[PDB]
């Protein structure tokens, strides 16, 4: 399984080049991983991961939460790899012919499928958490091994990790601003992400040194 | 509502720059209405948007499946619209908030969404198609205009036109390489959209010239 330093992802979704630099390295020695989404990617371009990887060295989640027909997303997995990503975020809702094709194109190019099964905010609530339980049976039917599910209900959280199992590697957001804690969504999850109660923090570094000194006995 | 030339919308899934550009250009006489999706996008930047502009009088419509929480929604479909993208294309399953969210964006910023309720795929059957009913009913009491459904599927094409009312705009996919027809699709959808079928053959320009001479008495 991946390694998440201090088991701590960041979310960089800042949209401007300088700001997610400087801010990323501001938090550079808290952690190892960073998530990167379209709000970054769309202002700045695809060449922004390789910028990260430079400057930082961190592995690079792609949270582009795929979610097209199956030979799209082999295109956009193919583009995502391609500029350096170490793993890609996809929704499970579409169906397995559409999982299939993100797993096919990262078995070729040695990268990581994560997949998404319950999201995080209210609205999940209205289709996707009623479909959740059966998109995790269907990712392990696939031979997924990476999940992401929602810090925001911890009982939603446990009941995806039992379904996946503890060798199972689980990834969390919804920690901070949308009201989930560091330290329960770790009861469950092997890593949380966070993004603005970090980047948006007057001292994201400070911000970074409180999340992981409220763990510190998780790690 | 947009007025699509030709009822024809070319899905622009080409990865090069070089060739969605010649592509592009050698159909332009029979569309003035182009989808751009990721696999381009992350390919050549959201720098494509404004070159495509540059070069072809047509419209752009991002097709992005946007997908998130409506925080990061509003980021994404920000950075869209900045890049001169004239609609964006938005998931509904992860809820009224995250669509309402796309709706915010766009009616500030003057430009519109279209809900994606159905999708064209054999897994769309997994777990799309059991809340499409209920998300594109959810798009009406939202107020959305413009909607998306499978031309692979005409019940389900005809239930999705039915839901929304005859003065919603509805665009379809899955015409050509997915198996659709563009006659048969247009009974219910005002405009297909179609790319393999144009932007893989040997002439784009005849194969377009081809649908619409099939599709000429409903013009
Ligand atoms: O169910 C999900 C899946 C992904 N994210 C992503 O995780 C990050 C959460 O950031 P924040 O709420 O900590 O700022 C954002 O990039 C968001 O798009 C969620 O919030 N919820
Ligand atoms: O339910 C959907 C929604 C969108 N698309 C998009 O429409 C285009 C279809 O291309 P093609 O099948 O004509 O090549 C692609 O950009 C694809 O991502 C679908 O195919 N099905």
């Amino acid at each position: 399984v991946m390694d998440v330093m201090n088991r701590l992802i960041l979310a960089m979704d800042l949209m401007n080049r300088d700001d997610a630099l400087r801010v990323t390295g501001e938090v550079r020695e808290y952690i190892d991983t960073v998530k990167i989404g379209y709000p970054l990617v769309l202002s700045e371009g695809m060449d922004i991961i390789a910028e990260f990887r430079k400057r930082f060295g961190c592995r690079i989640i792609a949270d582009f939460k795929v979610a097209d027909i199956p030979e799209t997303n082999e295109k956009i997995c193919r583009a995502t790899f391609k500029a350096g990503a170490d793993a890609i975020i996809v929704h499970g809702f579409p169906g397995a012919d559409s999982v299939r094709a993100c797993l096919n194109v990262a078995e070729e190019m040695g990268r990581e499928v994560f997949l998404l099964t319950e999201m995080s905010h209210p609205g999940a609530e209205m289709f996707i958490q009623g479909a959740a339980d059966e998109i995790a049976r269907m990712g392990v039917d696939l031979g997924v091994k990476n999940y992401v599910g929602p810090s925001t209900r911890p009982e939603r959280l446990s009941r995806l990790r039992e379904i996946i199992g503890q060798d199972s590697f689980l990834i969390s957001p919804g920690v901070g601003a949308q009201g989930g804690d560091p330290g329960e969504t770790l009861r469950f999850a092997d890593a949380i992400i966070v993004g603005r109660s970090i980047y948006l923090a007057d001292n994201p570094a400070a911000a970074a040194a409180g999340i992981i000194e409220s763990i510190k006995d998780l790690l």
